[PDB]
């Protein structure tokens, strides 16, 4: 229960940031760009981000601010900060290899 | 720096519930065979191991026993747990190739 959750809740992180890494970005734009890469295989939900947004401007990694602004409305952006990347830099290299740890294993087993 | 180690906790435990997929396995075997499909980068020492254990016996998740050396093994019921999680993992990496392509 709590073990699959965790597990769901770090690849989401991951993508998210990953999402980041590539620029500044509002939470419509991120949930395109995440559905578009998976093929429509992943829609998020706003909640879920802005439940994620709140954790990860919390834990120093993520910082928002308002980008466009006028009297009709405003749109408010995310944004990865320095220390957000550093963080995350062994929490991404560890991420980058655990594809090839599992086809070792199967290969090492099988 | 608690999301980088919420992350890096779920992959070790998706790497440890996946060498338990290829068949049930022993603490010493499996940090061997983790340290060798890592090239040496994931070292896993036997404490570290034995608490991820005990919280999966705990959920039904993992199961152990002895046989003619302690032995722990995936549960018919931890397969399933574990299923959408492990089709989710699988599907992260080309999401991120993706990513990196647009």
């Amino acid at each position: 229960a709590e073990i699959p959750k965790e597990m769901l809740r770090a690849q989401t992180n991951a993508i998210l940031l990953n999402v980041l890494k590539q620029g500044d970005n509002y939470v419509y734009g991120i949930i395109k760009q995440v559905k578009e890469a998976s093929n429509g295989e992943m829609e998020l939900n706003e909640a879920t981000l802005y439940t994620i947004f709140k954790r990860l401007e919390k834990d120093g990694i993520i910082s928002s601010y308002w980008g466009d602004e006028s009297q009709g409305g405003r749109r408010k952006y995310y944004r990865l900060t320095e220390i957000g990347h550093e963080n995350m830099r062994l929490a991404f290299e560890s991420w980058s290899r655990v594809d090839k740890i599992i086809e070792n294993l199967e290969a090492n087993k099988k």
